[PDB]
């Protein structure tokens, strides 16, 4: 198989729900790869996104990206960049100001 992280996609996805608290964000997903395998259980992606938030959440566009599918509303009034290099290249940025922090206003 190899996609043991093809559940973090979807654990990913519902992170980016309540972390929009989106009603219909038309979710962009991590290109073809992505397009055709996390929107294969459809009714099973909706759950949870109609449950703590209001109404929910339908995937459309298929655009290449990285490894993680980036959340953007449809009215978009909000535009959640929950990708794979908004996540690594963003986790770094975290350790580097961390690390700044050692010493900071002292």
């Amino acid at each position: 198989e190899q996609p043991e992280y093809k559940d973090k996609l979807i654990k990913l996805i519902k992170d980016g729900a309540i972390s929009l608290g989106g009603g219909e964000l038309i979710v962009r997903l991590n290109k073809r790869d992505m397009e055709l395998i996390d929107d294969s259980t459809l009714w099973n992606l909706e759950k949870e996104v109609e449950n703590a938030t209001k109404k929910v959440t339908v995937l459309k566009k298929g655009e290449p990206v990285d490894i993680a599918g980036g959340c953007i509303i449809e009215t978009a009034d909000g535009l959640k960049s929950l990708d794979n290099s908004l996540e690594a290249i963003f986790n770094r940025n975290l350790n580097v100001i961390r690390a700044r922090i050692t010493e900071k206003l002292f």
